[PDB]
């Protein structure tokens, strides 16, 4: 059956409702959904009480899953990872960032399930990476396409704030390595700004006042509001984005109530750029 | 009656409903409403197929009004203004600015109608004043208390778009003026930031690289998620801010498409700051 | 005869001793120093008490003058500019630019002859933009080599420091221009970078805040020591550069003595870019 | 006996002739110079053909040394640093920093030879931390005045750079520690801006944005030529100066020649803040 959706903006965002998460998808709904969150880059669905195990199977629809080496899972689910946020474990998303693009294959996609929320606040935001691109002046199109951006887990997870022995596993176990500055989507082919301010250190093929220049003027550039849309948060809500091409901010503005997201995490392959 | 009042954030708006707008509201009404403009800073109310007359009436309930030296008026009703984009007049409204910051006593509030709108696209969204104020560090916050700022209705209504007779005209009856950095609010007495990348051109109180460091702090500081809240558009939605401790910005994503606001504005009295 | 050249760095400066000012030079000398003030971008010269009329001559022997639309003149020679700087007159040159870049064919060089001095301070310094330009990484070079920035007489000269009908003059003699941002020297054919905080606006070539980030970074590369050289004036010092492929900056720390210099301005042809 | 001293600027800079280095001075003539290096920050003497033993005893009539726990030393002198850049040992000191102020009690003045240098380049400048606070606004002086400040020998001496094992000691040895932003000379009483970039990492005392935009404010406030000198190098050159309330930068434009420096590192006491 026809999935009803809506879009929220000219670029970025939809809500769609026509789905029974509960239950497996008909091919047939799994492939609307699935070209809706490629149209549009982030689709967020309202009502869908899944379980941790009912939101690894989705997200397998999708492909392999990755783990997060950081973060804790839930109940006897490695894959999904748990965003338990109060007082003893403050908010660490409140910045712009894509998941996980410390990795060779940097996801392609999540899957975030509303599960635990504040009265208010919490809000989170996707910003458009095809936009952003579009955006950029033809000069400044051919200046990135093709520069290599140096990606570490570190800048995003320093050791102070970590134990510090299962810290040292995760950073032998990823080390900064290189991505390309502008990507082209494996799928659309489209191409997209893919630094994010949560792990890019530099942009290793200029100097360093020049990267530095380049990464200040970029990590405000995706911060346009018509880049962007942002999601006011509602119990069972389900949030699904193209990580490949997207970078997201959670508001930190809800301490000390609690707020629980559970996440899929979905392996990608290994961006490029082509022309 | 009790208004329904749903916030949508822990600091800025809300939407309502409980309001008849073709009706005059009942003192009783209006004073819930008063004290929502003012707890949120914005509020957002659906489905009020108003009038301009009927618009300025709900404008006038709240304070003498302000008529625009540039913007073009409704019908016969020269206190609400219309803002009608399209090709052959693109908007200008993409920029973080309150509104009319350019003359001694800026507007306490203003009213927007959403008259006639594009598929999607053209989101407007506020930044609180007092939320950022609240953000920044003592130190900040002693060092702004008491800076004043020069602003100029030049800085967004450049010459070279402009009649041109009528453009000095409203020049030389709004010349560049003083307010504060910080403002005291005159009903709440809450502290926000009265900046605006619209108007605000220096910190006449420090050196030129000085007010130039403390305004990119500040044009950007008042840009961060957590200070706002964006308001998805339908037609006939009413939107009313307090202009004195907030900015906003409306996107430029919807051209050709054309796009109709009436906005009614609403004199304030002069901006002070007290400890 | 031989003209001692004492180079003041690898890149930029060097002093000279040979010339009897007082008198015209042979051919051969005019020739030495021709070819120095091209390899080097600045010369210096000490115990040179010319007068205005036989700076003029000198300066003829490059090619033809320009003068001046604000700037006051030597008493019967219109060509030799005086900078009489003091309380009443306080200097406006503490400011990295190149000398009257707002005009399509902008001078191809300057000499300037200290006549009267402070104490200490009214230290002047040129910036290389053969250096600025080989510093930049390839990416750089080929973002900026091939676009244009308009130059603005009134970035420089603003209407509040003026008369008021004599500085409209020279504004409406004198609108804003394009000129390359990397130029071809039209002898050596080294490439330069030539922007000055002074009267460039804007890169046109790009959007606003990419020609902002591109600004802010460019206004401050061509400030790394490597590239400079620093005089300390002299009573009779003699001051000949390259305005095609320099910025000068002259320090603003003696008032209020009083400071003497007369300058001729050479002018130069188009500047161009080629690869 | 009188020693002549030249200012090289109304603030910061002299040269001086008077001694024969070769000969310890009489306590009269180290006074004139003790209090020249005072008066102004920095000194230069020419035509000082000084052994490393020599020198350091003339930095003991200053104070106590310091010892470098990364630089290697002179033959049997662990006090006197030495400095010998070229390919093989590229110079890092193309930046502005003030000496080991990642120690509680950074030094108090350095003693600088010049041994062996290349045909030009090499300048070393220096910069007024007296001068760019007078510089600063009132209200940035207020906003700047009992901040305190993190130094870290790490941004400095980064671990990549380095073995690894005699650097983890310096390391342990030397954690990062607080100072404040600006500091009063611990003789005259004056006060003087005490950040540098070289090891400052952010103001502790604001927020993180906050420090960011001071920082970048103040790492490029110190760079105004008004607030410098700039030294061209001789053999046998001698630099003194007073490490409290300036900081220094040496140009990397020599390579591949070779360039010798000799130091004496003088400690200083504890930097602190009055009113
Ligand atoms: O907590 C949220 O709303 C999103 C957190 C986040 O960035 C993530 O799960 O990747
Ligand atoms: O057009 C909008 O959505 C708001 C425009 C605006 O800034 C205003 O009416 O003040
Ligand atoms: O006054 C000086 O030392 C130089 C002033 C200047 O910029 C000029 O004459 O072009
Ligand atoms: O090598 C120079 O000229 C100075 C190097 C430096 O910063 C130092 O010795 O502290
Ligand atoms: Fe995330
Ligand atoms: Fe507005
Ligand atoms: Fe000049
Ligand atoms: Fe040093």
């Amino acid at each position: 059956e026809r999935l009803s959706i809506t879009p929220l903006g000219p670029y970025i965002g939809a809500q769609i409702s026509g789905a029974d998460l509960t239950r497996p998808l008909s091919d047939n709904q799994f492939e609307q959904l699935y070209h809706a969150v490629l149209r549009h880059q982030v689709v967020f669905l309202r009502d869908q009480a899944i379980t941790p195990q009912q939101q690894r199977a989705l997200a397998q629809r999708f492909g392999e899953l990755h783990i997060h080496p950081v973060y804790p899972h839930a109940e006897g689910v490695d894959e999904i990872i748990v965003l338990d946020t109060h007082n003893d474990n403050p908010p660490d998303n409140d910045n712009w960032h894509t998941d996980v693009t410390f990795i060779e294959t940097p996801p392609a996609g999540a899957i975030l399930a509303a599960k635990e929320l504040p009265s208010t606040g919490g809000d989170t935001l996707w910003t458009s990476g095809i936009a952003a691109y579009e955006a950029l002046s033809v000069p400044f199109r051919q200046l990135l396409s093709g520069l290599r951006a140096e990606h570490d887990f570190r800048k995003s997870f320093p050791e102070y704030k970590y134990e510090h022995q299962r810290w040292r596993e995760a950073v032998a176990k990823n080390p900064p390595l290189l991505h390309p500055v502008v990507r082209t989507h494996p799928v659309s082919g489209k191409q997209a700004l893919f630094v994010n301010e949560g792990f890019t250190t530099r942009i290793v093929d200029v100097s360093e006042k020049e990267s530095e220049a380049l990464l200040s003027f970029l990590f405000a550039h995706i911060t346009k509001p018509e880049f962007q849309v942002r999601w006011r948060w509602q119990p069972n809500d389900i949030a699904i984005w193209d990580n490949r091409v997207t970078q997201h901010y959670a508001n930190a503005d809800y301490l000390p109530q609690r707020r629980i997201m559970h996440r899929a995490t979905i392996l990608g392959d290994k961006p490029f750029y082509r022309a």
